[PDB]
C-alpha cells in the first residue's frame, strides 16, 4: 500500500556502501533525517553481518566492481538497491544493469533527491521480489511433479503396481515418516536422472 | 544485454506527457542527444494512436493525473514510466506509487538525470515483463505436463504398456497428425 | 575372461532367499560342493547386513512379493539375480522380469542345473552393470557440463565479465578451496533452475 | 514391457541351430506350442537368409563351434542366444562366456524348461541392446550440447548478446533453414 510503504520506512535498515566523505555524509544524514536506521559501509565487505533492506553504493571500474557485485549477488531477495552514478558512459551504465538497481541517484547529489528514489526503487524491489518467487514456485512445483511422476512409474515396474498403488505407496511412506512424499520419491528415485 | 539495451536507445519512442515550458522543452532537448524518437503530449489522450515505448509524466493534484493513470491502465504494459516529482510529501508520493513509476526524477531536472533514469527504469520494466510472461509459461507447462502424464498413465495402464513405450505412442501419433503432444493427450482424456 | 569368471566362483557370497526345505538344503549345498560361500535366508529381511554377490530367490504372489522386490531393488549394483521359476504363467514370469533377473532355475531343481545357471547369470550381470554404468557416467557428465554451462554465463552476466575470465574465476574458486569445480558452480548456482 | 514382451513371443523368429535328433524335435515342438516362429538348421550357415531373433544351440567341440560363433558375430546383436548344456566343466563353460550366451538350457532338455529361459534371455538380449543405444545417444549428445554452447558463446561475445539471445538467434535461423540446431552451431564454429 502506499500509506503501509511509507509508513515503513523508519524501520528500514539502509547501508551506505561508499568510501568516506561528503557524499557519504550527506546520504547518511538525508537518511536520519527521512529516519531510516542507516550505515555506511567501506572496503566493501564479503558479506553483511546484520540484516540490511536498503543499499546505496557507487560505481567502480576497478578490484570494488567484482567485490561488490559478488556481495549484492549474495543479499536477500529484497534487498532494495539504489545506485550513484556519476557518468552516463556505456560501460557504467552496463553494470548498473548488470547489478539489477531498483533506482539510481545522479551526482552530485543532494538531500532532495533521495526520498523519492527510495520509496520509488522500494515498490520496485517488493513488486520484482514477488514476481520472482512466484516464478521460482512454479519451478519448483514443475520439477517436484515431474520427480514424484518418475518416483510412481518406478514403483510401478520394479512391483507390477498400477498407478493407484505406485501413488497408495508414496503417500502411505510419505505420510508415516515425517517427510514430504518428495523426500520419499527422491530418496527412491536416484535414476541419476531427469 | 545491457549492450542490446543500449544499442536499442534510438529506437525507442518516447512521449513527454507533461504541459508545454521549459520542464518539458529541456527534457525533449535532453532525449533528443540521447537520439529516441521523441513527442510531446498535452492534454493527456484517451488511447496513444501509435505504440509508445517510454512516458515521462509530471504528478498533478487534478484531473489529468486520474487521465494519465486511465491512459497507462489501458496501455501496452512494457510502456516504461518516468515521473517527474518537485514534492516529496505523503500525497504526492503516494501518486508515484499508485501509478507504478518504473523510475523518477527530482525536479529540477537537468540533462544529467536523464538518460541513467531511462536505462535503469527500462531495464525494471522489460524484467517485470518477462517474469510476467514466465509466470504464463509455466502455468501452461505445469497443466501441460500433468495431462501428458495422465494420457501417459492411461495408456500404461489401458494397454499393458510401460512409461517409455506409451512416451512413443503418444509422440508418433502426435507428430503424424502434424498437432501438439498435449492435444493427444488431451483428446485421449 | 573365461579363465577369471571361473576361477573367481569360490570367492562370491551367495544367498539362497527362500524357505527353509528341500529346494532349500539341496541347493544350498551343490553350491557348497561348487565352493562358493553361501547362506540361506528366510523371512526377506529389510536389508541384507552383509555383503552379496548373487542371489538365489522364489518368486512369490502373496506379501513376499513386494518385500523381495524392495529388498532386492536396494542391493548393489553387480548383484547377480537367479530366480527359481515353479510356472510359466503371465503374473510369474512378468515379476522374474520386473526383478530383471540374469538367470532362471526351473523346479523342481537338482543339482545339474547349478553351476551351468550360475556362471551364465554370473557373464550376464557383470556385462549389464558394465553397461548401466557407462551409461550412468555419460548421463552424470552431461548434467555437470550443463551446470557449469549456466554458472559461466551467470558470471559473465553478474560481473560483465567474457568466457575466458568466467572460466578462470571458476577454476581459480574450485582449484583453491579443495573441491571440485562443478561443486562451485551447484553452490554459486541455484536459479533453482535447470 | 513385461506384458509387450510376453504379448509379442509369437512373432518371434527362432532358429533350432542343432543336429537332426530327438533334442531338436523336442525343442522344435515346444518352441511351436509356445507358439513362436521356429525353424532348424544343420550345419551351420555362413549368414542367416531370413531374419533370425532367437537362436538356440548346442556346445560342440569341432569346427561347428568357430563357424556358430562367427555367424552369431556378424549378425544382428538383438539376436538372442541360448545354448543347450550337458556338462559344467571348464572347457565347455568358457566356450559357453566366450559365445556370450543370454540364457543356457542343461540338458536333459525336457518342455517346462524353455519358456522361462526364452523369456529371461529375451528380456537380457533386449536391455543389453537399449544400454548400447543409449550409450551412443548420450555420447551424441555431450558432443553436441558442447558446439551449441560453444556457438553461443561466440554470439554472445561476437555481438554482445546474452545466452537468451545467443539461444533465441540459434533457434530462429535453425527452424528457418528447416536444419538442426547442431548444424547452424557447427556451421558457425
Amino acid at each position: 500500500s502506499a500509506n503501509s510503504l511509507l509508513g515503513s520506512l523508519r524501520e528500514l535498515q539502509v547501508l551506505v556502501l561508499n568510501p568516506p566523505g561528503e557524499v557519504s555524509d550527506a546520504l547518511v544524514l538525508q537518511l536520519i533525517r527521512i529516519g531510516c536506521s542507516v550505515r555506511q559501509c567501506w572496503p566493501p565487505p564479503e558479506a553483511f553481518d546484520v540484516p540490511v533492506d536498503v543499499v546505496f553504493t557507487s560505481i567502480f571500474q576497478n578490484r570494488h566492481h567484482d567485490e561488490i557485485a559478488a556481495l549484492l549477488a549474495a543479499g536477500t531477495p529484497r534487498t532494495t538497491l539504489v545506485a550513484l552514478v556519476e557518468y552516463e558512459s556505456p560501460a557504467v551504465l552496463s553494470q548498473i544493469i548488470e547489478l539489477e538497481c531498483h533506482g539510481v541517484i545522479t551526482q552530485p547529489l543532494d538531500a532532495h533527491r533521495v526520498l523519492p528514489v527510495l520509496v520509488s526503487a522500494r515498490r520496485i524491489s517488493e513488486e520484482m521480489a514477488k514476481l520472482k518467487q512466484k516464478t521460482e514456485q512454479l519451478q519448483d512445483r514443475i520439477a517436484g511433479q515431474a520427480r514424484i511422476n518418475q518416483a510412481k512409474v518406478l514403483l510401478m515396474q520394479r512391483h507390477g503396481w498400477d498407478e493407484r498403488e505406485a501413488h497408495q505407496h508414496l503417500s502411505r511412506e510419505a505420510m508415516k515418516r515425517r517427510e514430504p512424499i518428495l523426500k520419499i520419491a527422491q530418496e527412491l528415485l536416484g535414476n541419476e536422472p531427469s
